[PDB]
RNA sequence: AGCUCUUUCUCGAUUCUGUGGGUGGUGGUGCAUGGCCGUUCUUAGUUGGUGGAGCGAUUUGUCUGGUUAAUUCCGAUAACG
């Protein structure tokens, strides 16, 4: 937003640079060109943070406008985003899908997995292409976290970030939960949040 | 074989004559058919409902790979059941 209550604070830029979310890929595509600051001395692109923040608050403003919280289905297929989507759906009452997608869940009126969402959030356009291709049949908008080499086909609100590393992905889902819960009422601003981002990170099997 | 011929007793309305019409047939057609059987074919093969691809005949599901006597399973997965 244009305001000052919605502006990025110094405590969040440290969370960003600590998770590494500013660090892009090696290849750029001509649709993500407005989100890049400059290519490093070695071949890697820096993502502009102020632009990440504005696209993240636009996604939150798109999610808050849906009345029933339970038709904002969230999807992750890679192993890094499963815990994050499960915790995001818990914190704000969406319906998560981790693992395989079982094509036809959006367009098949027999299956027991058939639902009719009203939004669609997704971790990675290039790894969860089946939900996008199916959303392209039932008038279904889409929000997506994009790496610097993400194809922006059928996505409607791309959020630029490092999409590869587990810490980055969990931090982005945590911040998306923070800002929907903030502007819906609920956990009012001028307080830190009870949950720490590490509840949202990938497990990466332990000792 | 009263089959027929010579001869002339016996039976009793059941027949006989003619016209229609039936009846029977190990007669014809298995290239008019039912049913049964044999064989393709002793192997692992077949099919539709909703969804996806194609203008369409069609295709996916019914599979790269491993496994099994086996489309038997494990799995992979625009398919689900
Ligand atoms: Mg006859
Ligand atoms: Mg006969
Ligand atoms: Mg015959
Ligand atoms: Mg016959
Ligand atoms: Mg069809
Ligand atoms: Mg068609
Ligand atoms: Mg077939
Ligand atoms: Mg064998
Ligand atoms: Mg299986």
């Amino acid at each position: 937003g244009a305001l000052d209550v919605l502006q990025m604070k110094e405590e969040d830029v440290l969370k960003f640079l600590a998770a590494g979310t500013h660090l892009g890929g090696t290849n750029l595509d001509f649709q993500m060109e407005q989100y890049i600051y400059k290519r490093k001395s070695d071949g890697i692109y820096i993502i502009n943070l102020k632009r990440t923040w504005e696209k993240l608050l636009l996604a939150a403003r798109a999610i808050v406008a849906i009345e029933n919280p339970a038709d904002v289905s969230v999807i992750s297929s890679r192993n890094t985003g499963q815990r994050a989507v499960l915790k995001f759906a818990a914190a704000t009452g969406a319906t998560p899908i981790a693992g395989r997608f079982t094509p036809g869940t959006f367009t098949n009126q027999i299956q027991a997995a058939f639902r009719e969402p009203r939004l669609l959030v997704v971790t990675d356009p290039r790894a969860d292409h089946q939900p996008l291709t199916e959303a392209s049949y039932v008038n279904l908008p889409t929000i997506a976290l994009c790496n610097t080499d993400s194809p922006l086909r059928y996505v409607d609100i791309a959020i630029p970030c490092n999409n590869k590393g587990a810490h980055s992905v969990g931090l982005m889902w945590w911040m998306l939960a923070r800002e929907v819960l903030r502007m819906r009422g609920t956990i009012s601003r001028e307080h830190p949040w009870e949950v720490m981002p590490d509840l949202y990170f990938y497990r990466d099997p332990e000792e």
